[PDB]
């Protein structure tokens, strides 16, 4: 079949009857699968967004970016540059660098970087904290003042010339 409508939208079968293809008057196109999958091209935006019947939807960027829109309300957007970020619900954004280094930006207003060799950076507005696989955590605050737990219980903190203050085990 070809319909077209009096706007000019036109509704056409492909010649081996699988793909229903819409041409919108207003450059749009719109194909729908045997599957149900809906394959819909936005011209002005020149976006690309596929939906399929399980409720997914991916979405194409010109820049070549791309957008995934998951059932559990996740969002993953693989930028041009190959860095993927996933929103998530809650309002976390997780960068995964390429390298690997992973950046999150937390409802809190935390930044916390985790790095290839497992260390862990912790950054808000009273301190910057670096955390380290054995256990050790080292914590520098807004005001200078630097504390230094050890994998042991011991806690050491310091003034802000480096003075010891406070050193501590149980």
């Amino acid at each position: 079949r070809l319909v077209v409508f009096p706007n000019g939208t036109r509704k056409e079968l492909s010649a081996d009857g699988q793909t229903v293809k819409v041409m919108f008057f207003n450059g749009d196109v719109k194909h729908t699968m045997p599957d149900q999958r809906v394959i819909y091209y936005y011209a002005e935006a020149q976006t690309t967004h596929i939906t399929y019947p399980d409720g997914m939807e991916v979405l194409q960027f010109p820049n070549n970016q791309t957008e995934k829109h998951f059932p559990d309300g996740r969002k993953e957007i693989t930028f041009p540059d190959q860095t993927v970020k996933t929103l998530h619900p809650d309002g976390r954004e997780e960068s995964v660098l390429t390298d690997g280094t992973i950046i999150q930006l937390n409802p809190d207003g935390s930044k916390v970087i985790q790095f290839n060799t497992g260390q862990r950076e912790i950054h808000t507005a009273d301190f910057k904290r670096r955390e380290y696989p054995d256990g050790t955590v080292k914590t520098v605050y807004s005001d200078g003042r630097q504390e230094t737990q050890y994998p042991t219980g011991r806690v050491r903190l310091k003034d802000p010339q480096g003075k010891v203050i406070m050193d501590t085990k149980a």
